[PDB]
């Protein structure tokens, strides 16, 4: 077994290889968006993984898709999530802040001034979002038409991610992950799908790329390359966002580039809930000669898949969502070879303690 054994990520050394992927669970306090001690409580019910990575953070008020969902460019919510670290690492953990814009995947209700959120292109992502309704109970409501942000707007972008990495590292995470992946902001300029733009910033796929390389820069010279992952899920489908008729080679462009900034990892998403095909062991020694960071993989992994990969050399950590979700303690368990506490979707987003703090230990 090499699951329970160190790995040293950039910056960081984990004591083990079980990490704990980001979870949106849509808990934060309105008006602000501001994280909770009750967060913190859960935060740190799960600090004996390799490492947390936090739910997914707004850049900006701008960025926000999700009621519920946290920030980190205000001063309250730096205080707040100052304190959900240090609790974490009073016991020992070790956590990042995945920050991320949504674009499109939000609705004008929960804009800034009401307005359409943005995106590469005004192109709808015909999906839904989750709201609050009036008694502050979690509800889905389709998306809205997003505009095409002009290109005098990419800087400022640009900004908003370094600014939130300045106030993260204030705020004590170990770590940045940057949210590339699922049909946010990021990965739809990647993707032709949500992509029709005939600037700099797309077309080819150096100029799809352009943005996510130019966020990556601008947060290695704010903080460190050592201190810096990315979040890709660069085949397949994920929330109606493809990744275009060339997505192999394009994502191994991507994944070249980002090697020469010596980032600290790459973390794959292989595949949404509904599962697809899985990738292919070729892809995967394409994905490890070009990139010398560790590489998380994530999606329907058992303890035994990620044992087999990282024994092939392929990857050096997984990361367990749902299972973290309802077992603070899944090292001990996994390493125990230990039942899994039963899970309760009903209370993944939104609402209180129940479902969230409340699952036991061994
Ligand atoms: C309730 C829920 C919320 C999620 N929120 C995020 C998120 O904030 N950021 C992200 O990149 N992925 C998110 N995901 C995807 C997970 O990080 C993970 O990749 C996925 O759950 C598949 O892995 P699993 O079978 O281990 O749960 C979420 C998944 C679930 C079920």
């Amino acid at each position: 077994e090499k699951l329970f054994t160190p790995l040293k990520v950039g910056a960081v050394t984990a004591p083990n290889r079980v990490f704990m992927a980001p979870i949106t669970r849509l808990r934060s306090i309105e008006p602000g968006d501001i994280p909770t001690p009750l967060m913190g409580e859960y935060y740190r019910q799960r600090a004996s993984a390799g490492l947390i990575i936090s739910e997914a953070t707004q850049i900006s008020a701008q960025a926000k898709g999700y009621a519920g969902a946290p920030g980190l460019h205000s001063p309250e919510q730096i205080a707040a999530w100052k304190k959900i670290t240090a609790g974490v690492h009073a016991e020992d953990g070790r956590i990042a802040v995945q920050l991320w814009h949504t674009g499109r995947i939000s609705h004008s209700s929960i804009q800034p001034g009401g307005q359409a959120p943005v995106s590469a292109s005004a192109l709808n992502a015909n999906t839904r979002t989750s709201l609050r309704d009036e008694n502050g109970n979690a509800i889905r409501v389709d998306t809205t038409t997003p505009r095409a942000l002009e290109l005098d707007e990419i800087p400022g972008i640009v900004n908003d991610f370094r600014q939130a990495v300045a106030n993260a590292r204030e705020a004590g995470f170990d770590l940045v992950e940057l949210h590339s992946a699922h049909g946010y902001l990021l990965h739809q300029f990647l993707s032709p799908s949500s992509n029709q733009r005939t600037d700099q910033y797309g077309g080819s796929v150096e100029n799809r790329a352009r943005l996510v390389l130019e966020v990556v820069d601008a947060v290695c010279n704010e903080w460190s390359a050592d201190r810096i992952g990315i979040r890709v899920s660069p085949i397949g489908t994920f929330q109606n966002v493809d990744n275009g008729p060339n997505e192999e080679a394009d994502a191994l462009y991507l994944i070249e580039e980002l090697a020469k900034r010596g980032i600290a990892y790459l973390h794959m998403s292989e595949t949404d809930l509904a599962g697809g095909k899985p990738y292919s062991e070729a892809f995967r020694q394409k994905v490890r000669e070009r990139f010398h960071g560790v590489i998380i993989g994530a999606g329907a992994y058992t303890a035994e898949k990620a044992e087999d990969l990282i024994g092939k050399g392929l990857i050096d950590a997984v990361a367990f969502g749902r299972d973290y979700i309802a077992n603070p303690d899944l090292v001990a368990r996994l390493q125990k070879k230990a039942e899994l506490n039963p899970q309760r979707p009903e209370s993944f987003y939104g609402g209180g303690a129940e479902g969230y703090t409340d699952y036991p230990s061994l």
